[PDB]
């Protein structure tokens, strides 16, 4: 290593790679290291099918029926991007989009009463939905038109509501929408994880639903994007971006100690060598004593030889199960991709079910979701601990990221990246 760098990054997970790229684009001299022999950290991709069976201690290799092992690219933590979301804008800023190929996710579904239904975001879809009865549908149709016309710059578009004071609960009441419609609207449209929004000003929720509608994409597909060949393409594209700027990426390089003493600040020692830096970015595994355990998530990867039933034979999809429909305090998510996004062999599908652990039998908690996929060829169970920083980085200049939660989209990951950028640069990412 060189004698000095502006920033040193430890770990090649999604958050770190994105932050690294922004820094290089901003004119910083960066060193990026990882102790592992591969890219991705916790959010890595298993490139050959044989290896996945190995990582899960299954001595019997892949059966004949799974096809060509090289044609599989299994992400361990799959997540979709909202087309007009902020993460995509971060990708545009750096220009890594010059190396990625995005393909739209075919469908978006929600669970209600034991069955899955398409998520309606337009007036036409509302009127066609099997989710609601004749009269409620109509009321739902009014709701969407209200959201579609809302313009915070024109007080006439409000409907006697004060965007900054009227709660969303009052808005649901104004249209007389029942509990079941609220479950799917808050959770599958606005994309909240909890019901805390109910007692907060309505404005935010209005803009969130607007975002879903606007992210549209023709044919009536969905507002989600997923890269061809999977998420593994991101670490690859960024590494290529650093080379343009004269940045340095280094794999299989252990970190012996994070140098820092009095006013904290930093420096890093690897294989005897020491490199100086002004700021440091890292994931939790590099600073066990500056982190606290926030819980656990279960993720079960299922290999299927058939599309999920009750979807119109979708080649990829997002399915959300609100906590309330299954008597839980946390939602269950299921996302599926297949050979259509080039991550599985011809005719094969990959469905990943996830949620936050609440009981002493984590595998039982996911039964609701697994039932939807039933004839399952092979199952791979994985439990992870979640960590969050104790230190914000003010003073110390050590900026640690959070573990990836159970959600199947990038909202919370994007929030973390923005928070860290703010703490680092001392201003908001504009």
């Amino acid at each position: 290593m060189d004698e000095e760098y502006d920033v040193i990054v430890l770990g090649t997970g999604l958050t770190e790679c994105i932050l690294s790229g922004i820094m290089s684009v901003n004119g910083k001299k960066v060193l990026h290291m990882d102790r592992n022999p591969y890219y991705g950290g916790e959010s890595s991709s298993i490139t050959p099918l044989e290896e996945l069976y190995k990582r899960f201690q299954l001595l019997e290799g892949p059966p004949e029926t799974m096809g060509r092992g090289r044609d599989w690219n299994v992400d361990l933590i799959p997540k979709f991007l909202m087309a007009n979301g902020q993460l995509v804008k971060m990708l545009l800023y750096t220009e890594v989009t010059r190396y990625l190929d995005f393909k739209v996710v075919e469908g978006s579904f929600v669970y209600k009463g034991g069955k899955i239904y398409k998520v309606p975001s337009t007036e036409t879809e509302a009127l066609a939905s099997n989710l609601m009865g004749m009269f409620e549908k109509r009321r739902f149709r009014k709701f969407l038109v209200f959201v579609a016309n809302f313009d915070e710059n024109d007080p006439k578009t409000f409907e006697g509501v004060d965007p900054q004071n009227t709660s969303m609960r009052d808005v649901y009441r104004k249209f007389d929408l029942g509990q079941d419609v609220i479950d799917f609207t808050g959770h599958a449209l606005a994309l909240y994880r909890t019901d805390d929004y109910l007692d907060q000003p309505c404005l935010e929720t209005i803009n969130r639903i607007k975002l879903y509608s606007e992210s549209l994409a023709r044919y009536g597909k969905s507002p989600y994007l997923y890269p061809l060949y999977g998420l593994g393409e991101l670490p690859q594209g960024f590494a290529r971006l650093s080379a343009i700027y004269g940045g340095t990426y280094m794999l299989n390089k252990p970190v012996d100690d994070i140098i820092m003493e009095n006013g904290k600040v930093v420096g890093v020692k690897s294989e005897g060598e020491v490199a100086r830096c002004k700021q440091l970015i890292c994931d939790p595994s590099y600073v066990p004593d500056r982190v606290r355990k926030a819980g656990q998530v279960i993720r079960i990867i299922c290999i299927l030889s058939h599309p999920i039933k009750n979807t119109n034979d979708a080649n990829s999809c997002q399915i959300i199960i609100p906590q309330n429909q299954v008597n839980r305090k946390s939602d269950i998510y299921v996302c599926m991709i297949s050979y259509a996004h080039n991550v599985a062999a011809q005719g094969k599908y990959i469905a990943i079910a996830s949620t936050t652990v609440e009981t002493t039998d984590p595998e039982k908690e996911v039964e609701p979701a697994l039932e939807l996929l039933e004839p399952i060829d092979q199952k791979f169970v994985a439990i992870s601990d979640l960590y969050e920083p104790i230190d914000d980085g003010s003073e110390s200049q050590v900026f640690c990221s959070c573990s990836y939660d159970a959600t199947t989209h990038f909202e919370t990951t994007c929030n973390d990246i923005k928070d860290i950028y703010k703490r680092m640069a001392g201003s908001a990412f504009d």
